[PDB]
Order: C-alpha cells, then sequence, then structure tokens
C-alpha cells in the first residue's frame, strides 16, 4: 500500500508572496513574511510537508501539519477544507487519503505548483479573499493555468 518517503519542512508562498499560516481557528490564511534579514533563526515557522512514496507518471504525493498548540493535518473532506488532528501517517493502506494532496508543476512559469485531490481532478486547492486575510479551500476554477490556483513550495533548512 502506500507509504511516507520523507518528512521535511517546506515554506508555502502564495501568488502575492504570502506564506502560509494559521490562526485561532485553524483556519490556512495567508501572511506576509521577508525571511532575509529575519532568516537567521526567524520565530516564525511554517507547516510540515511530508512526503509519500507514489509510483505515478506525474503527481507529487504531499501533506501539511501545522505544529504548535496542537499538529493538525490539513484534509479535504468531499469538496471542502477541514484541519484533523492528527500527526502524518508513516503507512497508509489507501493510494489516496483525505489529507493526502497531489502537487503539480506548473507548465510555463518559474516554480509554481497545483494542489490536486488525492483521489482525482474535479477539484483543485486556491486561496480565496475573505476580509483581510487570503484563506486556502478547495473549488474548480475556470481556468487551470489560472496563478490564483496556483502556490510555491520552497525548501525549509
Amino acid at each position: 500500500y502506500f507509504g511516507k518517503l520523507e518528512s521535511k519542512l517546506s515554506v508555502i508562498r502564495n501568488l502575492n508572496d504570502q506564506v502560509l499560516f494559521i490562526d485561532q481557528g485553524n483556519r490556512p490564511l495567508f501572511e506576509d513574511m521577508t525571511d532575509s534579514d529575519c532568516r537567521d533563526n526567524a520565530p516564525r515557522t511554517i507547516f510540515i510537508i511530508s512526503m509519500y512514496k507514489d509510483s505515478q507518471p506525474r503527481g507529487m504525493a504531499v501533506t501539511i501539519s501545522v505544529k504548535c498548540e496542537k499538529i493538525s493535518t490539513l484534509s479535504c473532506e468531499n469538496k471542502i477544507i477541514s484541519f484533523k488532528e492528527m500527526n502524518p501517517p508513516d503507512n497508509i493502506k489507501d493510494t489516496k487519503s483525505d489529507i493526502i494532496f497531489f502537487q503539480r508543476s506548473v507548465p510555463g512559469h518559474d516554480n509554481k505548483m497545483q494542489f490536486e485531490s488525492s483521489s482525482y481532478e474535479g477539484y483543485f486547492l486556491a486561496c480565496e479573499k475573505e476580509r483581510d486575510l487570503f484563506k486556502l479551500i478547495l473549488k474548480k476554477e475556470d481556468e487551470l493555468g489560472d496563478r490564483s490556483i496556483m502556490f510555491t513550495v520552497q525548501n525549509e533548512d
């Protein structure tokens, strides 16, 4: 069955150069981070990303998990996003879990990626502008090549 490849920290930036963050409501928002001068042991810390072993033609299986007040992993129930309090599994029976995510680089860009459902296509992760915060949900835009539904992932070390 499924399996864990390697767990490591990765910075998730948005289209406006915003780093994913969590709030008191365990909601995935987007904040601003320089990471230029404060990089030297910066207080803030992004969520953890666990890579799973998958032998697919094109598909990066990853899983985001926020650690601080309570470990919570990003899980997409049906069409909405929900944070499930639980550390990233070490070995899953199914190849596509509710927490598993399908990352796919975007063609014709620097290093953008697209978050797709573990099961199959139909719903892609995007960022919704709510009030003064950019939240993250699962929707189906009209254009798959729209930056609005594109995200950036970097290595944290």
